């Protein structure tokens, strides 16, 4: 989850994850920009705030007050240049020097052109092979980072959508409680909490951000799928878009779609949970899709109805006591997909994203994996816009996010995990058009 520059012994013994930008001088020589103003190295700001009982095990998961358990110190950028050694530009603003505003358009998957379609399609296809520039993974936890020998940092590279993927396995993951131990699982740092609109926001920023970077095109811009249409197809499963149905196994990808061709990360949940490792780059598998297949559960077979989405829009609360995945009357938590669309919690329903995941009865549908297949791009990219909508409709009312005692992760200050360079619920929690860069092509129905 780091800049490899950082994935050292010096590094991790220092707590310092400060880079080099221009170092003329000798490495370490221009930390963060410092030589030319746009940073400095300076102590982390990290969340100290309560957390709700859910989660009993303060001390024990890496995760906590992230990044405090890997390092303390980080480059904090000047003025509207950001990154992780202060070398490229807040949310908005583009150009050698962060003066250029930027302001791209992400439009309905099915209103792109045939090239647009095929541009995107092999865009998807280059980042699910093309090792990330910036970024490496962690292979174990904290205390055996540096491998057997106490010298070997025990990180790996990984293709930029993989990352994509790994990054979401690693905010659900369980807590490792010890070999011999059942791992925890209530837990969850991007899902059922009031983080879950905003973690995923900037999930989706980071992959269209590193996406740019790939092709060299500044503008590139993800796409969204919107899956309230009632329909129980897959309207986006085509040979040309994400897939058809495969003739010869129902829960397989077309051989005519280069997405059969995808191979998976992080499907090993019992060696992590038990031997206490993390996922690592090595693919294995297929992507299982059976659109509307789930015959033992009906209700996950037909997608939500457009009247879905204007209901939710017309819940006022952002969040809820006990901002969980039984809140009623929480925005977050109808369009996360735990309530009815009008709002009302009951154990038993799944609507708006959640059913959108189940109605792939396969590897979307696995929380742990669901980005694998990469229809989570485009499912996220809808969802994003229906926040963006409700972020407008209500003048982006922050109030009920709660700055403390949500369940850990979901406080309004944490540093949502595994991002770097550190960012908060509370910078993503704005409308995009003006504050962000970029802005949704889209119509919201009636009603
Ligand atoms: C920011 O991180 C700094 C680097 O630490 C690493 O990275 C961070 C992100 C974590 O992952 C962490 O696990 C990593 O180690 C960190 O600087 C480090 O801080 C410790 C604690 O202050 C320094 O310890 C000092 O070292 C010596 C001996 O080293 C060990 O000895 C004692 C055993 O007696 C251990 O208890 C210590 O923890 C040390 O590991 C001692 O001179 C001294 O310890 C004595 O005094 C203190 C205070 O009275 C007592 O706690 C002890 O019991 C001892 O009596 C120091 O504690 C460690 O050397 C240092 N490393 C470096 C490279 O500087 C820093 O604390 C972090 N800052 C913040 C604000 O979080
Ligand atoms: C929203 O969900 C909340 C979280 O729910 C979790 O996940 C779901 C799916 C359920 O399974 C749920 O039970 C899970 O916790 C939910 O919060 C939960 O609410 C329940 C019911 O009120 C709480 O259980 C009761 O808690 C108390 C307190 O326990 C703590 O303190 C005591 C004293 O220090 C210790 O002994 C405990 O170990 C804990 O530290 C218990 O006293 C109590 O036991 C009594 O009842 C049981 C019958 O079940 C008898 O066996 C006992 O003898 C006692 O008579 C209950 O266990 C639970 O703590 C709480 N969990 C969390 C994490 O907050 C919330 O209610 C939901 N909200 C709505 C509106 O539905
Ligand atoms: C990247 O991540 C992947 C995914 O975790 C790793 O690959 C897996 O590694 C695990 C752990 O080593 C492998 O799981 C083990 O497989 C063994 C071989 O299975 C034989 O025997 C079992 C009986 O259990 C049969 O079902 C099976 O068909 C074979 O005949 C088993 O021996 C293991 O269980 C035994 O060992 C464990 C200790 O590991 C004991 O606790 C158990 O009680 C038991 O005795 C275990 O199931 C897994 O097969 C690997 N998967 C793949 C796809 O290769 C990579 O290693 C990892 N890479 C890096 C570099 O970290
Ligand atoms: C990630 O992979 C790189 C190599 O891959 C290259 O860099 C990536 C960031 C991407 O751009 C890839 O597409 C690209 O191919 C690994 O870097 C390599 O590390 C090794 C081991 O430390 C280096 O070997 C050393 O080489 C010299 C001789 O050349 C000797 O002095 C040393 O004894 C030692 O053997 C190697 O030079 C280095 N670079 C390249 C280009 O191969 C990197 O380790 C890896 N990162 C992780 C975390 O796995
Ligand atoms: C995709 O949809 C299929 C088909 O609906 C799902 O398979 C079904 O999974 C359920 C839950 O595991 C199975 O129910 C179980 O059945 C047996 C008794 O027969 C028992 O062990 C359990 O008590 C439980 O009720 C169901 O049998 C199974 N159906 C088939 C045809 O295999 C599948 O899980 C879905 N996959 C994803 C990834 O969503
Ligand atoms: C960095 O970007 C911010 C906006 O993200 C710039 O601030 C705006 O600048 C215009 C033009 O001067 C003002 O009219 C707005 O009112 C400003 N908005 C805010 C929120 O400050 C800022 O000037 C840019 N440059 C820096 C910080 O050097
Ligand atoms: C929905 O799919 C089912 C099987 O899942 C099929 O029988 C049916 O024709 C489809 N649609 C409608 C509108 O009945
Ligand atoms: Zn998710
Ligand atoms: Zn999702």
């Amino acid at each position: 989850q780091f800049p490899r520059q950082c994935a050292t012994v010096e590094a991790l013994r220092s707590g310092m994850c400060c880079p080099d930008l221009s170092p003329v001088s000798g490495p370490g020589t221009d930390r963060c920009g410092s030589s030319s103003g746009r940073g400095r190295c300076e102590a982390v700001t990290a969340d100290s705030r309560p957390h709700s009982p859910q989660y009993p095990h303060d001390g024990r998961d890496d995760r906590e007050v992230w990044p405090l358990r890997f390092f303390n110190r980080t480059c904090h950028c000047n003025g509207n240049f950001s990154g992780h050694n202060c070398g490229t530009c807040r949310p908005g603003w583009r150009g050698a020097a962060c003066d250029q505003r930027v302001l791209i358009v992400r439009r309905n998957l099915l209103d792109l052109s045939k090239e647009e379609k095929n541009h995107f399609v092999r865009a998807l296809d280059m980042a699910k092979r093309t090792t990330h520039p910036l970024f490496v993974i962690a292979t174990r936890r904290s205390e055996e980072i540096l491998g057997p020998d106490g010298n070997t940092p025990q990180f790996e590279n990984i293709s930029i959508y993989n990352y994509f993927v790994w990054t979401h396995y690693y905010s659900v993951k369980k807590t490792f409680l010890g070999v011999g131990q059942e791992s925890f699982g209530e837990v969850d740092f991007s899902h059922e909490g009031p983080a879950f609109l905003t973690w995923h926001r900037y999930h989706l920023l980071r992959l269209e951000k590193d996406m740019q970077e790939m092709l060299q095109e500044p503008s590139f811009s993800l796409p969204y799928w919107n899956f309230a249409t009632g329909k129980n197809v897959c309207d986006i499963c085509t040979d040309d878009l994400m897939g058809s149905r495969s003739n010869f196994d129902s829960t397989l990808i077309s051989p005519n779609s280069v997405f059969s061709q995808w191979r998976v990360v992080c499907d090993s949940l019992e060696d992590y949970d038990t031997l206490g490792t993390l996922c690592n780059s090595t693919e294995d598998g297929p992507i299982r899709r059976n659109p509307a297949g789930n015959v033992a559960r009906p209700m996950v077979q037909r997608l939500p109805e457009p009247q879905d989405v204007a209901q939710c829009l017309e819940v006022g609360l952002f969040d809820t006591p006990p901002f969980y995945s039984n809140s009623t009357n929480s925005f977050r938590n109808t369009v996360e997909g735990y309530s009815d669309p009008t709002g009302k919690y009951d154990p038993a329903v799944r609507s708006l994203h959640n059913l959108a995941h189940l109605f792939l009865n396969g590897t979307g549908g696995q929380t742990h994996l669901s980005p694998n297949d990469p229809i989570f791009v485009l499912l996220h990219t809808f969802t994003d816009a229906v926040f963006d909508e409700w972020l407008r409709r209500y003048n982006a009312d922050i109030s009920t996010f709660p700055l403390e005692n949500a369940p850990i992760g979901h406080n309004r200050q944490y540093n949502m995990v595994p991002f770097w360079p550190p960012v908060t619920n509370t910078e993503m929690f704005v409308t995009a058009p003006d504050n962000l860069g970029y802005t949704y092509e889209i119509q919201w129905p009636s009603r």
